[PDB]
């Protein structure tokens, strides 16, 4: 299924995922498409900062959902 | 000046800081007192995930302010 990722500059990424993908898998796919290290990615959805070991289905991320991606150089 | 840090278990940390301290300095002080690596710390205040290179004064963190600390193993 297709999901989207929006960035702070207004850009949209499209990803091919499954509900059983983990957030780790999703960040890895963003690295595959756009070269961003997973450790620099914060994915945010429905008011929650997403955890790498949980799945898309855990967060009710569905076909056509849009995640918010914020990049970071250090933790915070 | 004195600020406080609240955790998800309900515990309170007390820190001695200055408005010109960076968030990096604050996380380093939490490591000094409690041994938590800065890379595992997320400090959250007034609806903002705080950035390591900004100062307490940038976020209007004041005497008696309480930050929210959420620990993470991987970026998320
Ligand atoms: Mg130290």
């Amino acid at each position: 299924m297709q999901i989207f990722v929006k960035t702070l500059t207004g850009k949209t990424i499209t990803l091919e995922v499954e509900p059983s993908d983990t957030i780790e898998n999703v960040k890895a796919k963003i690295q595959d498409k756009e070269g961003i290290p997973p450790d620099q990615q914060r994915l945010i959805f429905a008011g929650k900062q997403l955890e790498d070991g949980r799945t898309l289905s855990d967060y009710n991320i569905q076909k056509e959902s849009t995640l918010h991606l914020v990049l970071r150089l250090r933790g915070g």
